[PDB]
């Protein structure tokens, strides 16, 4: 709403990365399937995953949300 093109992308979450990816596996073998059902199953894998599928993931978005905090400031009205 109040983001701009050159603004900075939102503060990525890790279960927003590993849903990220699994978004569209979820809609092949069920068509229709909200972003509900396939939420509650992914939450289930992702705290399940090992180092594999969860290490590159929060250290990917925890670095990047706090960055942002400088970074929508800086880019606010330095």
């Amino acid at each position: 709403m109040k983001k701009d093109p050159n603004a900075p992308k939102r503060p990525p979450s890790a279960f927003f990365l590993f849903c990220s990816e699994h978004r569209p596996k979820i809609k092949s073998e069920h068509p229709g399937l909200s972003i509900g059902d396939t939420a509650k199953k992914l939450g289930e894998m992702w705290s399940e995953q090992s180092a594999k599928d969860k290490q590159p993931y929060e250290q990917k978005a925890a670095k990047l949300k706090e960055k942002y905090e400088k970074d929508i400031a800086a880019y606010r009205a330095k």
